[PDB]
Order: structure tokens, then sequence, then C-alpha cells
């Protein structure tokens, strides 16, 4: 079974940084396009960044230049390096074998915690 385990969230001040990790067991990870999604209270489940199985990437416009997604197939892990954090980045972050931005049942399920518990990111104003 696809099981994702997110970690690396935290509570930081604006301008700070975090590195999220997502370990994948139970599926052909190396063949999967992987995404990081996020949701703050009242917001939709939105894709932050995707890394396709070919190693190319997609970034939401709001995080381009601040966040970097990567994967280590040998460790079945996806990472999200988050620099220059902003209060608006505050959210639960979830990993998934999903890489689309469109609100659809598969995407909504991600931020509902269908595949993993997520990791909390809280960024406080200075």
């Amino acid at each position: 079974q696809v099981q994702l385990v997110e970690s690396g969230g935290g509570s930081v001040q604006a301008g700070g940084s975090l590195r999220l990790s997502c370990t994948a067991s139970g599926f052909t990870f190396d063949d999967s396009d992987m995404g990081w999604y996020h949701q703050a209270p009242g917001n939709e489940c939105e894709l932050v960044s995707a890394i396709f199985s070919d190693g190319s990437t997609y970034y939401a416009d709001s995080v381009k230049g601040r966040f970097t997604i990567s994967r280590d197939n040998a460790k079945n892990t996806v990472y999200l390096q988050m620099n220059s954090l902003k209060p608006e980045d505050t959210a639960m972050y979830y990993c998934a074998a999903a890489t689309t931005t469109v609100a659809s049942p598969p995407v909504r399920h991600v931020c509902n915690g269908y595949w993993g518990q997520g990791t909390q990111v809280t960024v406080s104003s200075h």
C-alpha cells in the first residue's frame, strides 16, 4: 500500500527555512511523479512543487526561487527545501504521488490526509 510519512516541518519566523522529507514505502516510487501539497485553514489543497520521474520539476508561482524539490530514489524519499519562508506559507504539508494543480477528488484527498498525516509548517510574522 502507498504510505507516505512526512516530516521536517516546524515553527519558524518569517525569513526562516525548513527542509521537509517524505518517505514512500509500498509502491514503485522510482516510476512515480511526486508532489508536495499544502493547505492552511480555509484554503484549498494546492500543489506547491512536483518532481516528475524524469527529474524535471514544477513550482507554484508563489514559491519559485524560494523552494527546491528533489528526490532520492535509492531512499524512496522526496524533499522540499523551503527558504525565505513567509507567513502565507503556514499550512499542513502533504506528499503524494500526484502532481496536478487542479482541484479534483485525488488532489483533495491529499490534504484530507488520505495517504499520510502531513507535517505542520508555521511561519510567524516578526
